[PDB]
């Protein structure tokens, strides 16, 4: 189904790819959005994945924290993957840059285990702060489903995969 990801252990696969692009190709059932509390996507994954849905994963995502209040840290919610996926998984790491734990990290893939297969970024890579090098790490310690990572930045995802032990 997904085309040219490099294997890096028995459910974990990493391609150096514009998410977007991985998304409108493959459709796959779950897209994970690198979400914050409040869903609000302006910038970096989430802005570029709400942008592909012309505003619409933000409209709805309005909705929902209208009805449900913030996320937490280390937390997520199912809502639709628009024209991109069936459904887009919105997890929110810790965002170092806020001073938030690091640690939540874990808790934060955790949320991967609930579906069989997914296209996801890595959590609080990015302009989320953390080192993703430990972002890699704990995606393969702690998801136990098919996990394929798409990185868009050609450099990181050589140093990735280089330095993968
Ligand atoms: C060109 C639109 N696609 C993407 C994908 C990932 C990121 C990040 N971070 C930004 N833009």
């Amino acid at each position: 189904s997904f085309s040219g990801y490099l294997k890096l252990t028995d459910n974990v696969y990493i391609k150096n790819a514009d998410i977007v692009e991985e998304a409108k190709k493959v459709k796959p059932t779950v897209v994970v959005n690198a979400a914050n509390v409040y869903l609000k996507h302006g910038g970096g994954v989430a802005g570029a994945l709400n942008k592909a849905t012309n505003n619409a994963m933000q409209v709805e995502s309005d909705d929902y924290i209208a009805t449900n209040g913030p996320l937490k840290v280390g937390g997520s919610c199912v809502l639709s993957g628009h024209n991109l996926a069936k459904h887009c998984l919105h997890v929110v790491g810790p965002n170092v840059n806020k001073g938030e734990d690091i640690q939540l990290l874990k808790s934060a893939y955790e949320n991967f285990n609930q579906h069989e297969v997914l296209l996801a970024p890595l959590l609080s890579a990015g302009i989320f702060g953390a080192d993703p090098i430990h972002s890699l790490r704990v995606c393969v310690d702690t998801v136990r489903t098919n996990v394929y990572l798409a990185v868009f930045d050609k450099n990181l995802y050589d140093k990735l995969v280089s330095s993968f032990l």
